[PDB]
């Protein structure tokens, strides 16, 4: 039967394909690996010279991964995410230097510049009709997939016992096997852009004249390059907390865990806030930005060892309330919108957001900028998260006066 084999054969490896692409154990645990015994690196080295070019290269590899997306019909991207997922866990176990560390983050950015190819290939590959449902299969396999990597990876280094060398063997056993279950993905026969089955500047300058796509873009493209800047050096930050050897109370990938399950909770008790705080829409971001700024504050100042568990909680917490607005920011962008002009205006503000995060990363953190440490780049970037904060709360008072 066609219909049964569209559900038993490709919606089930649809999902399939989707938890097992998610499910790295030693994703949470790169950081304490670098900064271990086993590569020995300082941590003014891979603060200033080893995450910065995770924000570099994610600008080079960003325009052309969206476009090779939509000309390749979204399968090799979804290929060469897993093939640059290979060489991130390779070069982690066989580099020694920092020059392989840098090109380890630069495979990483192909990685995080491809997790628009998964979401977009349910759009191109299923039927409208069926799109929804098969679309909220899939995010929730995607969404069980990157709590269980994080909860697997707990798991390993704190009841298992097993070393952070041996979580990265176990890790590219879990991720060659998304290169070998990649292959065997069903190419869509249409795309977005390049490939079309069968104007777009008219739609956008019409719909950028909305208050709200002004004002949740604007949102986008600061507060997601400060939000993608504290997770990419809390892991940096712990290490400065609890400089722990043991690997077995490192606890990234819990805190990576419970940031999924309490994000996925508020992401999902954002759906009754899209339609009803939407013209208390600048206060909303300033009560978010400024518990965000004070979040990010807590993880400058805490600086005992035995205080890591705060540290933890400033970070969950952190992500819970970033995942409270995503679902409120991509409603009131993406709601008169095209889909195609959908997919080019959250191209540009995740490309928008990335020049920001590039700005940022060279003057604050590279080493060929100033080359600040992990704790005195928090505070910058709860500076960063307070000057904000009162931008849009001077907004909700500006426009609440009227
Ligand atoms: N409309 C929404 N409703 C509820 N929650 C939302 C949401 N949009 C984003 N989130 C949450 O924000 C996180 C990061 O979003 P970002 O768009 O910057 O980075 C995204 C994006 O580049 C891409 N992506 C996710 N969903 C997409 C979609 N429907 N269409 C195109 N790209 C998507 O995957 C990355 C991470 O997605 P993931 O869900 O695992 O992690 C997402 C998700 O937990
Ligand atoms: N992180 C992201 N990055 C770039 N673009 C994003 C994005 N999240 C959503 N979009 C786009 O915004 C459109 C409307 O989002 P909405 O949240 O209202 O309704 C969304 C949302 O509730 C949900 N959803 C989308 N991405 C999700 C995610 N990563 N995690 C959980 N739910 C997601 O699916 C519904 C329809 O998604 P659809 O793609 O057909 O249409 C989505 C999607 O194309």
């Amino acid at each position: 039967d066609p219909e049964l084999r569209s559900w038993r054969h490709l919606v089930c490896y649809l999902c399939f394909y989707g938890f097992m692409a998610q499910i790295r154990p030693g994703e949470s645990f790169i950081t304490p690996y670098l900064l271990g015994p086993d590569k020995n690196f300082t941590r003014e080295q891979v603060t200033n010279e080893i995450t910065p070019v995770l924000s570099y290269s994610y600008l080079a590899v960003l325009v052309p991964v969206f476009l090779l997306t939509d000309y390749l019909r979204y399968t090799p991207v979804l290929l060469l995410q897993g093939l640059s997922f290979v060489s991130v866990w390779l070069l982690l176990l066989l580099g020694h230097s920092v020059a392989h560390m840098q090109l380890m983050e630069l495979f990483y950015s192909v990685t995080m510049a491809a997790r628009i190819a998964y979401s977009s290939y349910i759009f191109s590959l299923v039927r409208p009709a069926r799109y929804q449902r098969v679309a909220g299969y899939s995010r929730a396999a995607v969404l069980l997939g990157v709590f269980t990597s994080s909860v697997l990876g707990q798991l390993l280094v704190t009841v298992g016992r097993v070393s952070f060398s041996t979580l990265n063997y176990i890790s590219l056993a879990f991720l060659t096997f998304s290169v070998v279950l990649a292959l065997f993905l069903k190419r869509p026969k249409r795309s977005l852009f390049f490939n079309r089955d069968d104007r777009m500047l008219r739609e956008l300058g019409d719909s950028l004249r909305r208050p709200q796509l002004r004002l949740w873009s604007l949102w986008w493209v600061f507060n997601s390059a400060g939000y993608y800047l504290v997770v990419y050096y809390v892991h940096i930050l712990w290490n400065e907390v609890d400089p722990t050897t043991n690997s077995a109370r490192v606890y990234n990938g819990a805190a990576d865990a419970a940031s999924t399950l309490l994000g996925a909770i508020t992401s999902f008790a954002a759906g009754f806030v899209k339609i009803r705080w939407a013209r208390w829409s600048k206060l909303l971001i300033a009560g978010v930005t400024a518990t965000q700024a004070g979040l990010v504050f807590l993880l400058a100042h805490t600086r005992h060892p035995s205080s890591i568990w705060l540290c933890y909680a400033a970070f969950v917490l952190f992500r819970g309330s970033y995942q409270f607005l995503v679902p409120i920011a991509t409603f009131q962008i993406a709601s008169s919108l095209s889909k195609e002009l959908c997919a080019l205006v959250f191209g540009v503000n995740t490309f928008f957001a990335t020049i920001v995060k590039t700005i940022i990363t060279f003057i604050v953190s590279d080493v060929r900028g100033l080359g600040l440490p992990v704790r005195k780049q928090f505070q910058l970037y709860s500076v960063y998260f307070l000057i904000l904060s009162i931008i849009y709360f001077l907004g909700a008072m500006l426009d609440g006066l009227r």
